[PDB]
């Protein structure tokens, strides 16, 4: 029941962010939430081209890196590549079919587009530091530790997409599909979308930042400067992306949008909390693999764990959740000079 | 059965453009088809911001225009706005769930993104020429003469999307849903995709170009010059978009990407031909409504009717279809000053 151009003349200012009438005319002279228009304008002002960044010396730096440092650097890069591969397509496939206001529709498409630029930058880096990129790219898919760290991301998007298709095809109700009873509940679909957004928020807010810390650890010793310039630019984009998710989530919580979403945000509060705790544990577990061949000065399992707890508390506080970790000061204040 | 990250390590150089394993890793160091990477590169190199175009004098030009000319200009602009509203979201929602090679996936997202910029440019123009943009935007959804084509375009996308959901959810076969038999055929889905792509090719290559003639006719008179600059940038992007659909269609019908698709194309060849003529006829009938109160310097019902046949022959020939109209040289070579 999805349509690329709804024929009903509706007041886009009164539609809910999600699950309302699909957007027909794309207009930007007015908006229900100006924050999304501001985010679009910001992201567009940040447009950058990866191939323009000089990465000619990163090859020399990487090649001369001790083996364990190569492992750390490349493992981190592979995870970043995984995230943006997923983030380039997922917002469009999973969220686009559910948006009912133009500013949010275009923000999602712009956001997704910016992630494809990130992916293009990783190819730019990879192709210029290793002889055979295929070894790196192929490993992203088969690496058990990389997929264990990311487990839950694609699966959540996939479930939401499947539930969305059932909704658009059959509508609300209890149906009989090939002899099996299938329930299509919009409230349940709203819950899935809501928790998906919270998961994406955690991906943006924590997963990416942990990886930035590892990238900039090399920038601190004046190595991989081409990669550093790129990660700085990517970080600037991710900051906008997480601002977008924090606002979507907090606006839904406010009850100023779909009233049902406000009820859902409250009822599912523990699930929100749980997914953050789970994501944090995954990031921590990754350290055992990251430093399997040795650590670096200022970058090891303990420092990584402290940073995960540090940033997780900040991000959870930002969306109204209790803090699961002991409070602490930034374990790696040097990261500030690289962010924003 | 769609996934945002297929867990199987596959050779992306050997997958078909569509219906293969969903793209997992986004890489750009290699490609099955170079054209899509080159198109991505070109499109990124053409990035532009509408707000940077001075449209301060279009206001007075528009007010000074005779009433029938205001109708011509605004009706045309409304149609362009409709086309890009649909094109900003549809390639993403309709094609992403079916693409199996990374270069094509990112091209589609880049292409769709470029369309959102176009939509933003129309808002820039409209808000600077009428005082109350709402009157213009609302008429787009309700305008009888416009919605004719709108529904026809949306239909192809909407049906493809619906059939794609059934395919991902139930797979091929004869299923039952609430007492009704629902048959899912990959062959029929492929035909749907082919028809849809041909329709988009006609939209990109014919519908847009007819509107460009309508727009640049004013530019020739040094009127609505801000609009002219924007449409010129839009036409530059559209040339890339049509290049992309022409390659997709030609690769699908030759049989080098998927034998079944080549077989289907030949099968529904007559349908495709009438599909194109129909689209041309619609643009013709439109030119009518456009001049139902008079003509202007350089454009009228007949000259526009001639341009439609001229461009249609060229575009249809490009994708292996017979020529429906008598051959002639360009009716308005002056338009070349503004096109690629
Ligand atoms: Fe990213
Ligand atoms: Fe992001
Ligand atoms: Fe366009
Ligand atoms: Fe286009
Ligand atoms: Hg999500
Ligand atoms: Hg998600
Ligand atoms: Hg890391
Ligand atoms: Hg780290
Ligand atoms: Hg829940
Ligand atoms: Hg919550
Ligand atoms: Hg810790
Ligand atoms: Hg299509
Ligand atoms: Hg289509
Ligand atoms: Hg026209
Ligand atoms: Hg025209
Ligand atoms: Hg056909
Ligand atoms: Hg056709
Ligand atoms: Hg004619």
């Amino acid at each position: 029941a999805y349509t690329t151009f709804s024929q009903t003349k509706n007041d886009q200012l009164k539609e809910p962010m999600f699950f309302g009438q699909p957007v027909n005319v794309a207009r930007y002279d007015q908006q229900k939430y100006d924050i999304f228009e501001k985010l679009i304008e910001k992201q567009l002002s940040f447009f950058w081209r990866p191939e323009e960044v000089d990465v000619s010396r990163d090859r020399i730096d990487y090649q001369a890196l001790p083996e364990h440092e190569k492992h750390i650097f490349i493992s981190n890069l592979k995870y970043q590549t995984l995230l943006d591969s997923i983030q380039g397509r997922s917002p469009n496939v999973a969220l686009l079919p559910l948006i009912s206001i133009p500013e949010l529709e275009t923000w999602v498409e712009t956001w997704a587009f910016s992630e494809t630029i990130h992916s293009r930058s990783y190819t730019h880096i990879i192709r210029n530091i290793v002889n055979d990129p295929s070894v790196v790219f192929d490993d992203i898919v088969t690496n058990e530790q990389i997929q264990k760290r990311a487990e839950g991301i694609s699966s959540y998007y996939d479930e939401l997409i499947e539930m969305t298709s059932y909704w658009h095809l059959l509508g609300e109700g209890t149906h009989t599909v090939n002899g099996k009873t299938v329930t299509v509940s919009l409230r349940e679909l709203k819950k899935k979308l809501y928790l998906c957004l919270m998961s994406v928020n955690a991906l943006e807010a924590i997963r990416f930042y942990v990886s930035f810390a590892c990238s900039f650890a090399f920038a601190e010793r004046e190595l991989m400067e081409g990669n550093a310039k790129i990660i700085r630019l990517i970080a600037r984009d991710e900051a906008l992306h997480l601002t977008g998710t924090q606002h979507m989530l907090n606006l839904l919580r406010s009850g100023a949008d779909d009233p049902e979403m406000a009820e859902i945000a409250e009822e599912c509060k523990q699930e929100c909390y749980d997914l953050f705790v789970q994501a944090a544990q995954q990031e921590k577990d990754w350290a055992d693999y990251l430093f399997r061949d040795g650590s670096m000065i200022g970058l090891n399992k303990d420092i990584l764990c402290q940073y995960v707890e540090y940033i997780t508390n900040i991000r959870m506080q930002a969306v109204g959740l209790d803090l699961p970790f002991n409070t602490r000061s930034n374990p790696i204040p040097w990261i500030n000079t690289w962010l924003v």
